[PDB]
């Protein structure tokens, strides 16, 4: 009984559904690879070091997952490097799969699979119950329809159902926008919040377990990829603390013309609504908190930019380590702070959100991670002076996003190509099978 | 004019009297080094490395500097390690002194000369201009007693005279409160403001003009010493940016007895009068802050124990290179990221109010520094191996002040006696002379 098809729910709600549809006003796609080329080196050996972009609408979460390099080109159901897991958190045709499939059966098998299946945009039934019939008559009807998400609030100590209304509204966003891994051979989505969600207690939680996402290209480290962890920082910072929920920047009430209130389903920045959200608890301007906001911002950008530079260097050093013929014991020390100093790093920074967030507990992270990224560069000194080299290690240029594709062995020119090629040709073809199975309207 | 015999003021000013009196009740005087010993290590060389406490009460200010072992045991009047600007910040004597001999006279000559001179306790004519006919009838006429304080605050482009009540609030705090370092011959206070109170404008300005407090036994690094910066890192903080003046938390408005309101004088910690200081502006309860706050003082704390673990083999490291042969120009580029590095981070956490007036910029400074000493210790690591030295420096055991004061070659046990037998010898014969000359009930 998921609905998939959000217009579906238009005239019954237009109010909700014309702000939930204007997301594609938010169409900016911006590089972030090429904002910050120090994350293709980073991420070598991973598919964030071939594309990866700035979070826009909710409108694009489906055209961003099919277009992204990331999940290439597959040329069957059962090719391509992503599972499954990658459409979870970007259409409501998860739900209804979850429910037609079972949860194993959705995530059994490749990405590739769920292309005719998975193509409706992000909506109605990814965070309401709207087979209810309280939904019709326009109550929200709050629901979680992952159930890994639902495990993980439980995990918590919040299981949804026993939760009071303020903090629903935060985990319905907490369904996506967390940090997250692949679990078990089937390569579900888990959030790693067993042991809580502090960068502390996920590092020991992945260090138990002996999991890592890939192995940096460049110093062989078995290597923790973070994702957005908007729920954990979220909840760290000082308007979690006072359950200011997201719900209260971020789809703020107003009024439609005849005066009636709704909820702003148009997610976008809360500044832009800054009347209907900041100034429901803030007498100060909208110039003087954009600034404060815009400080923290660049504190945290320049401390960031310090801890990826320490990392581009341990990284080429490790490199060059191996180069002169360090063994797996030699190098396993510095592995384990490399991994361990990009760990904190990824999950600082991973949520573009952090310096308004909890912009404390990013400073915190960026700190500690730089404390590894120290011991792994001075560890690696000292192992390069055995080898018998006592030079600094030389970088080679890494000024542009381009020059460090290459520098890792990234041909961006066939990747995109064969890119272009599955944009062109394959996703015409699964929307034409989605609309003869009346999936897509 | 002025009147640093604060008890002729507790006839016409009595609630104000009795609250400043009651400082006195703040007495636990907390040994800082015992608590670290890496302090010791960080500071070796320097008279901070002997004794460094946690602030008390303002009446203990005269006490605390005649008993530390910093200002040591002169035999007389132009012996003994320190200057007359120890005197500065700790008595309304200082007030009279710069009044009745220039400024210039005041600064001139050893800690030792002031003795008999300046003792009576911190008090009223340090922060008011009591020889006006207004402060009789019970206005503040606030005022800045210190022109080296008066010259800062107009450096930072906030003259005393033209700031409103409120920002000259804070200001009277900022005569002392702040950091400061000794400018020339006479080794006057003087505040590193020219350039802006941040960590980098000031570490900018102490290296154009080639500053140092003194030379790090161990490294022979170059130093800087922070002191207690509360005024420029409030000014940084979230409370400052709002006008949240140190007068709204450490002096809060009160009634006495008779119901009349007037400024609390016992300086101290703002919970302990919680409902007329944080309950002025905030919902939450004493509790819930008290545990924000707590949590912000546990996350600096695991932070600067970091940083200062990695100076402490930053120096260490340092020695051995040294002591291996590196020349003065090997250990140039070392010792600048060791002066660079230990200066973010003791500027971060010489305040002990950090987490409290400023906790994002407490951690962003403490990240800043661990860059440098990530530095410091991979250029160390290269340089011992051109010594032909490749394992890791060992570090005595420091795992005590006693242990870390003796590894650097303090000899504690005369340092002490020497100082006990200069308290109870010394200090009497100053009360008495200052007695004879009116200056000392
Ligand atoms: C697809 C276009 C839809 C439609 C038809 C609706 N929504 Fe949402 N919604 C979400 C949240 C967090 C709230 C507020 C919850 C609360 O106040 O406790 C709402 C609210 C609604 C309502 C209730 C009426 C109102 O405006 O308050 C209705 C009828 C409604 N919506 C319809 C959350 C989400 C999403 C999270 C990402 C998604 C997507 C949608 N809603 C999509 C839609
Ligand atoms: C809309 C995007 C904003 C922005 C820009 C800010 N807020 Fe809030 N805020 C709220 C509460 C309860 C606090 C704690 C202080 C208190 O007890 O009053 C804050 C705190 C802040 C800060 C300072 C904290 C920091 O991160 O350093 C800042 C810069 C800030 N806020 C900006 C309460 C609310 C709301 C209540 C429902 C809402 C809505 C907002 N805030 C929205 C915003
Ligand atoms: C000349 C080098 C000295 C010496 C020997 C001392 N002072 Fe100060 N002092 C100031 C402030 C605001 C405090 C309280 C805040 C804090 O310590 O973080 C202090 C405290 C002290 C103490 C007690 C604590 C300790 O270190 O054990 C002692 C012994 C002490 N001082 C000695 C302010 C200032 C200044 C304001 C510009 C100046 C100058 C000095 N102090 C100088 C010295
Ligand atoms: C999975 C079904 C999601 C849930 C539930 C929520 N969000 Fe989301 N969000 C998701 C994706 C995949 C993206 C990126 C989309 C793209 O193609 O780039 C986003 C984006 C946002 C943004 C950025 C918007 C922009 O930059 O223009 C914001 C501020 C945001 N999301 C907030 C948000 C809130 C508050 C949520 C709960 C009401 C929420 N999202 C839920 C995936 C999912
Ligand atoms: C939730 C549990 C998710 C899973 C599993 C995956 N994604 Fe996602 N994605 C999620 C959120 C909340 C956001 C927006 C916030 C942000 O910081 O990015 C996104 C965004 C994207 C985007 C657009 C931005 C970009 O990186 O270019 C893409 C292309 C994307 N996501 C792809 C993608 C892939 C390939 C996944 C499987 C590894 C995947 N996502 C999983 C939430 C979640
Ligand atoms: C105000 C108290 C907020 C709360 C509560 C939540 N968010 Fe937020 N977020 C807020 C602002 C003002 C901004 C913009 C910061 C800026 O520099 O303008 C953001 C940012 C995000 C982002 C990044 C989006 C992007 O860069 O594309 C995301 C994904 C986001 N916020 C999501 C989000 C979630 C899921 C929240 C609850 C866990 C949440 N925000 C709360 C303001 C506030
Ligand atoms: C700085 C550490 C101070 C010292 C030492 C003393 N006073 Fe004070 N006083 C100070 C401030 C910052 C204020 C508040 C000013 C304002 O704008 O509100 C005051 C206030 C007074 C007043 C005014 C009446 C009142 O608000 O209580 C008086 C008469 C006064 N103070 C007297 C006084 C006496 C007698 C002192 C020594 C025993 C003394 N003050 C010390 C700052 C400081
Ligand atoms: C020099 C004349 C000062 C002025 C003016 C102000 N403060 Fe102060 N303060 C000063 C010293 C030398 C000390 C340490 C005293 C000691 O012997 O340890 C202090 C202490 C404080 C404290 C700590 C109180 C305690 O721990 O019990 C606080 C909270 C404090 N000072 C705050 C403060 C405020 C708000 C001021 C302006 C009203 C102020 N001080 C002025 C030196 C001087
Ligand atoms: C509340 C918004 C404050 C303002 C503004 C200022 N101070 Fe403060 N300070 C405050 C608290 C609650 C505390 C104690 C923190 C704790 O862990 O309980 C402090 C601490 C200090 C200290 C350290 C005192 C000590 O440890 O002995 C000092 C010296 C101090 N505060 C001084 C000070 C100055 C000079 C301020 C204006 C520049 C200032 N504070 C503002 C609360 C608040
Ligand atoms: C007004 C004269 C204040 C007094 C007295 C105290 N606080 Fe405050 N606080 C005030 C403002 C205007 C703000 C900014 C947020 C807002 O409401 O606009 C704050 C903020 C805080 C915070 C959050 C920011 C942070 O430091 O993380 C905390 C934790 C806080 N305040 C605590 C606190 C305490 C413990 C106080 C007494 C010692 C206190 N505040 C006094 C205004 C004022
Ligand atoms: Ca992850
Ligand atoms: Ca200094
Ligand atoms: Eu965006
Ligand atoms: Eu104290
Ligand atoms: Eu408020
Ligand atoms: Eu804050």
């Amino acid at each position: 009984t998921v609905e998939a098809k959000n217009e579906t729910f238009a005239p019954q709600h237009p109010d909700q559904y014309l702000s939930w549809k204007a997301t594609s006003e938010q169409s900016e796609r911006v590089d972030a690879l090429a904002e910050d080329p120090r994350l293709v080196i980073l991420w070598a050996g991973y598919p964030f070091s071939r594309d990866y972009n700035k979070p826009r609408g909710h409108a694009f979460a489906v055209t961003d997952v099919r277009e992204t390099l990331r999940t290439g080109a597959p040329k069957n159901a059962e090719d391509g490097p992503l599972p499954m897991a990658c459409w979870s958190c970007k259409s409501p045709d998860v739900a209804r799969l979850i429910q037609k499939d079972g949860e194993d059966g959705y995530f059994h098998g490749k990405w590739a699979r769920g292309g005719p299946e998975i193509v409706n945009n992000l909506g109605c039934a990814d965070c309401h119950n709207t087979a209810s019939p309280e939904f019709a008559k326009g109550k929200p009807e709050l629901t979680l329809s992952r159930p890994y998400a639902a495990r993980a609030m439980e995990a918590i100590g919040k299981p949804f159902e026993k939760a009071g209304r303020f903090d629903q509204q935060s985990m319905v966003c907490g369904q996506c926008h967390v940090e997250y891994y692949f679990d078990g051979k089937n390569k579900a989505v888990k959030f790693p919040w067993d042991d809580g969600m502090k960068v502390e207690n996920m590092e020991q939680y992945y260090d138990k377990i002996a999991f890592s996402d890939w192995t940096n290209s460049l110093s062989k480290t078995p290597m923790l990829k973070a994702q957005h962890p908007e729920y954990e920082t979220w909840t760290a910072g000082i308007h979690g603390k006072n359950n200011v929920t997201c719900i209260d920047c971020h789809m703020p009430k107003v009024q439609n013309a005849e005066g009636k209130l709704y909820t702003d389903h148009k997610i976008g920045n809360p500044f832009d609504n800054f009347a209907q959200t900041c100034a429901n608890c803030h007498t100060q301007d909208k110039a003087a908190l954009q600034k404060v906001v815009a400080e923290r911002k660049q504190s945290i950008n320049d401390l960031k930019i310090k801890v990826e530079d320490q990392l581009v260097h341990a990284h080429f050093e490790a490199k060059a380590a191996l180069d002169a013929g360090a063994t797996e014991a030699e190098m396993k020390p510095i592995q384990d702070d490399i991994r361990h100093a990009q760990w904190r790093w990824d999950l600082a920074i991973a949520s573009h959100g952090i310096h308004m967030h909890a912009p404390e507990e990013g400073l915190r992270m960026l700190g500690t991670a730089m404390d590894k990224a120290a011991d792994a560069r001075t560890k690696l000194a000292r192992l390069l002076a055995t080898k018998g080299i006592t030079h600094e290690i030389q970088i080679p240029d890494i000024s542009t996003k381009e020059k460090a594709q290459q520098a890792i062995g990234l041909n961006m020119e066939q990747i995109k190509a064969e890119k272009q090629d599955f944009i062109k040709t394959v996703i015409p073809q699964w929307e034409e099978q989605a609309r003869k199975n009346g999936l897509l309207s």
